[PDB]
């Protein structure tokens, strides 16, 4: 529709960059994609696809490859500190993160991808932005959005610290690998007790598990950032928690793939500013608690693809961008507050007060995945 727009540059490459580069290219524009590190993320943890991001996923096609790829777990065991078994159990979808990006990678295939291209600086022009890569390369783009996630360098880079700030919901996630030494098969145990939750799953491969520590506490650990403090600081939350918690903080200077964070969301105004926009985790994160993270990333691109494509301009289309998906971002965020103060149990649940427990949660969330309707373009 809108002239002169069509060279856009996309930062980042993990589930908002290359879904907004398949509805770009969809919508002829030309895209180009690039990434700070040398890869894509490989594997991870699980993540879901929800309400209307099921929707944009099969709009995209890409609903039966989700599925083939889906998580196979058989059962979900709840136990006590002395390892008794409580109780088990035993359209939206769970996928491996790594899985989802491979899928969407390969949609993409015909967009020009660059890796290792970290950003050195971007500024801004009247009529375009101009990207110089740490590697020496100056590019001009019409429109630069940065999916780049949590984290993000474009973000601190583009944007005031008066345009946004993270807010600290209070609790700690980690997750690393470790040898499935109880044999599990296709399985997923939890204590859940004292405002921290301890689990242990195995499920494609049999020679593989995953520990994962969610819990809440005001304390930090003595360096945020360093892997090392981080391990202390688990050590010093979970020893003598019950069940298997100080045989997996044994198993813990072993993984390899240690992954630690405090929940986080990033609260701005406006996810814009003049030709760059920020889209996924790196203009609105829910937080992993929400488990709604994904599926806005996936809305997201969906919805400024489709502003882009019928706007007069590109202010027009950044500023339906905002008003649209502001209340699926506002619903989203409220629900990982909810439950970073809600969730958690003081001790283990029976099986009758885990499911109205799971009841509740469910009706909770459904505020947020049902807030807003999938706009048509």
């Amino acid at each position: 529709m809108m002239p002169h727009t069509k060279k856009i540059l996309v930062i980042g490459a993990s589930i908002a960059g290359p879904a907004l580069c398949y509805w770009l290219n969809h919508y002829g524009f030309q895209p180009t994609l690039v990434e700070k590190n040398q890869s894509t993320r490989k594997g991870g943890y699980a993540i879901d696809l929800r309400g209307i991001a099921v929707d944009v996923a099969k709009q995209m096609g890409i609903y039966d490859s989700v599925c083939a790829m889906r998580t196979s777990l058989q059962c979900v065991r709840y136990v006590d500190a002395a390892g008794n078994l409580l109780f088990e159990e035993h359209d939206e979808v769970e996928i491996v993160r790594g899985d989802l990006v491979d899928i969407l990678m390969k949609t993409i295939t015909d967009i020009p991808c660059f890796y290792d291209h970290a950003i050195e600086s971007l500024t801004q022009h009247d009529d375009h932005v101009t990207v110089q890569f740490k590697n020496g390369k100056t590019e001009n783009y019409d429109l630069v959005i940065a999916a780049d996630g949590l984290h993000s360098a474009t973000r601190r880079m583009v944007f005031s610290k008066d345009d946004y700030h993270l807010r600290n919901l209070g609790c700690y996630i980690s997750v690393f690998s470790i040898p499935n030494y109880l044999q599990l098969d296709h399985c997923e145990t939890l204590l859940e007790a004292k405002q921290k939750l301890v689990s242990i799953t195995s499920d494609k491969d049999s020679t593989k598990a995953f520990a994962g520590f969610m819990f809440r506490s005001s304390n930090s650990p003595n360096y945020i950032r360093d892997e090392a403090s981080q391990k202390d600081f688990l050590r010093e939350n979970f020893t003598n928690h019950g069940w298997e918690s100080n045989k997996l903080l044994s198993l813990m200077n072993d993984a390899n793939d240690f992954y630690f964070d405090a929940i986080m969301q990033v609260k701005m105004k406006d996810w814009t500013k003049g030709r760059i926009a920020l889209v996924g985790d790196a203009g609105y994160t829910p937080s992993p608690l929400s488990g709604q993270g994904t599926s806005l990333a996936l809305v997201g691109a969906y919805i400024l693809a489709g502003e882009l494509k019928t706007a007069t301009d590109h202010v027009a289309a950044f500023a339906r961008y905002n008003e649209l998906l502001k209340p699926y971002v506002e619903a989203n965020q409220a629900f990982g507050v909810w439950v970073s103060e809600s969730f958690l149990a003081d001790e283990p649940l029976s099986a009758e007060q885990a499911e109205e427990r799971n009841n509740i949660v469910l009706g909770i969330m459904k505020k947020a995945t049902h807030a807003i309707e999938l706009p048509e373009y």
